């Protein structure tokens, strides 16, 4: 049973706004009894789905429904007791962060980009302190609203932990590639990659290098260079997230504190590499 179960009559499905693993993402309208109608995004599961597909689809809604944070995509409702099965979230006008930035190259100031990163780190602090590992933290899995508020999304690979031993290569920590051992520290590595994506206006990490080239480079202690005009302190935070020893990486609480100090100390963001 889902606390956020909604009657199907409450949702009105409009245009397709994206694609998902199990089906399309649509823009829609949600009308809860005695409440003003809101715009929503709707994840659907294509007709003729297998029982495994349904279970996997809904496991995302189960993880999501456990979260209530500004920087974690809000679950507005789920449809499981009726057809079609749906996951209904708050509408994010600007979609995925990586493509939003590529389509808006040089549109935002360093402080605006830092504000976006602070929100992601706050969402990840909450997620990790709820004892979860995301395992798929990438700018493409971050959604952006009209006011540049960034929210962690795509909880399919998320796991309750403190290590998750498995049975997204250029975003994955080297120990997680080598041993299939995922922790909050391996999510911190992914976060460092997201920082690089944001300060690069959505450039692909490691550019045209193959997954194999990335694995080899990381093993040879290569680290991505600072993006154009990136403050030294922000690239240093990226390098801290990318320490070989996972225990040496900052925790998400520290990352938030660091970004909060930069936002308040303009001199800290006033020196390039
Ligand atoms: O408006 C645009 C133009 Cl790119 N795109 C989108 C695409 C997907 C969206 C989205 N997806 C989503 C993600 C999940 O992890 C679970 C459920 C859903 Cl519905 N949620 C909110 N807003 C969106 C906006």
């Amino acid at each position: 049973e889902f606390a956020k179960e909604i009657d199907v009559s409450f949702v009105k499905i409009e245009e397709v706004i994206g694609a998902g693993e199990f089906g399309e993402v649509y823009k829609g309208r949600l009308k809860l009894p005695g409440k003003r109608e809101i715009y929503v995004a709707i994840k659907t599961l294509k007709a003729g789905y297998s029982e495994k597909q349904r279970r996997d689809f809904l496991s995302e809604a189960s993880i999501m429904g456990q979260f209530d944070h500004r920087n974690i995509i809000r679950l507005e409702g789920v449809v499981t007791k009726s057809r079609p099965v749906m996951i209904i979230t708050e509408f994010m006008e600007n979609g995925a962060l990586d493509s939003f930035l590529r389509q808006n190259d040089g549109q935002f100031t360093v402080i605006q980009l830092v504000g976006m990163l602070r929100g992601i780190a706050a969402g990840m602090k909450y997620l990790s302190e709820m004892n979860y590992v995301h395992r798929d933290l990438a700018a493409r899995n971050i959604l952006v609203n009209s006011n540049l508020v960034c929210k962690v999304s795509d909880f399919g690979l998320s796991r309750y932990l403190p290590t998750y031993t498995s049975s997204p290569v250029r975003w994955t920590a080297p120990e997680a590639i080598a041993y299939r051992k995922f922790t909050s520290a391996s999510d911190v590595w992914s976060y460092g990659i997201v920082m690089w994506e944001v300060m690069s206006f959505g450039e692909r990490p490691y550019w045209d290098m193959s997954n194999q080239d990335v694995i080899n480079a990381i093993e040879q202690d290569y680290r991505l260079p600072p993006p154009m005009d990136c403050p030294a302190a922000l690239h240093q935070l990226m390098l801290d997230c990318w320490q070989k020893d996972r225990n040496s990486r900052p925790r998400f609480a520290e990352i938030v504190n660091t970004l909060d100090k930069m936002i308040r100390n303009p001199a800290s963001l006033k020196t390039v590499a």
